[PDB]
């Protein structure tokens, strides 16, 4: 099946003036709906619409590093159009230099994806998770803070450890790529360096199979300890067994959506 | 050869008098060598022989919610007899209805643990960071909010990479047990479930036997794909085949040393 595509994480950075720091500041304090914190004139923190948008102004880290002074932060999935609307012209509108820093690729699908694993052509660091039962619920790789990282996890999983509402599916694993800082203005065609995939072995039923042939892949003295009759039945299986590679469903998804997700960024920008 | 053991990290809970808080805050107070902040009455803060010890007291908190009032945080390896003489004896003393919260095991190892298969027969969450190489670096086996948690790992690495002094050994690796809340009181038994091997699976004589082993020290997610019973089967296969069982030297050095770490414990609560 085709998996469904949604930006997941959002995050908009710019620089906001004096004036309107103080008067954004002032806004924010009448409404009882928006929470403060960590005040002074160089620095404000908040979350608005039911905990939903995180904001931080920074004047005087800011500078130090010489960036730009305000982050917004939210998922636009969790979004109401209506909402959307409130936090671009009450918030967005008054920032300056605005673009995206983060910006994150949600891909759910409905099989299990426990085997597979992603591969740049660079060689990457990965980190899994595995739960109590032995099996794979978390993967990660490559490292969260850098322009490209992606995780790999069980969502059906997570949103039931998470106490969210069930779902109808057997099955329910995301594929989320991380894009920060220069990547983003690549998110429409990030997949030359890619590929998500399962090995040869992983393709097979049997758990007994699985492990005779990962043997003769890797170790080449196997054949010499197996019968006649055995060896064909593992030639046979060889052949008859292909890697699979989701990259080319995700592309095609992205092709599919390219539109309509560029809209729906083009919105924050005008 | 037997691994070194030691404690690496102890937290120490009480309550402390409404006369003897404020002796203790007045005393803190006039060393310029210790600091204190987020002090009032019934709360301080402080940090002690060069940050090596952290100490907290909350009274109002502390009646607020039916609990002990005041925690001391330190590793013991990290301090000299001088000082712990010192805060046992204007720290700890003070404190009534006081006992250990968290209490940490460190073996170092002059091994290479790389090439060893750790696994524990127990059902929890294992966490796994493979390296660049494809290859296991470091094994988490629990969580660490829980009442047991175990980290293996390349201390030698982790020393460099932390500008420590060098040390003569060519590898070194730890395997530290934190044990919190009730476990504290087991220190001496927390590690059973755990075993560290070297298995060959050549020879089983059997050839699938030898695949799914291969498979199972290769591809830890296939621990996941066999049902309960079958997992028993291979582990006793797994301890079956290894000559060695690095469990079996920590046991041996834990017991040999235990009446001296007793006796560290108990200089504490006199």
């Amino acid at each position: 099946p085709q998996p469904e595509l949604s930006f997941d994480a959002m995050t908009i950075v710019g620089n906001l003036n004096k004036t309107n720091a103080k008067k954004l500041s002032d806004f924010m304090s009448t409404e009882p709906q928006i929470r403060l914190w960590d005040i002074l004139q160089t620095k404000f923190k908040a979350k608005a619409l039911q905990e939903k948008v995180y904001i931080e102004y920074d004047k005087v880290k800011a500078d130090s590093w010489d960036r730009r002074n305000m982050r917004v932060e939210f998922n636009p999935n969790k979004l109401t159009h209506e909402e959307m609307l409130w936090l671009k012209q009450n918030i967005i509108d008054y920032m300056e230099d605005d673009g995206f820093t983060r910006l994150d690729l949600a891909f759910d699908f409905e099989d299990d994806l426990s085997d597979y694993y992603a591969m740049t052509d660079k060689a990457v660091k990965k980190t899994i998770f595995y739960g109590r039962n032995g099996k794979p619920e978390t993967k990660y790789f490559g490292v969260r803070d850098s322009d490209r990282f992606i995780r790999i996890y069980n969502k059906k999983q997570e949103r039931k450890d998470n106490a969210d509402v069930e779902v109808m599916s057997e099955h329910l694993w995301r594929v989320e790529i991380e894009l920060k800082r220069d990547m983003v203005d690549y998110w429409n065609d990030c997949f030359n360096d890619l590929h998500i995939l399962k090995p040869d072995w992983s393709s097979l039923e049997k758990v007994k199979d699985q492990a005779m042939i990962y043997m003769l892949i890797h170790e080449e003295s196997t054949w010499g300890k197996l019968e006649r009759r055995t060896k064909n039945k593992y030639r046979e299986m060889l052949k008859s067994i292909s890697e699979i590679d989701l990259t080319d469903l995700m592309k095609l998804t992205l092709k599919e959506n390219e539109k309509q997700l560029q809209k729906q960024i083009e919105f924050w920008q005008r």
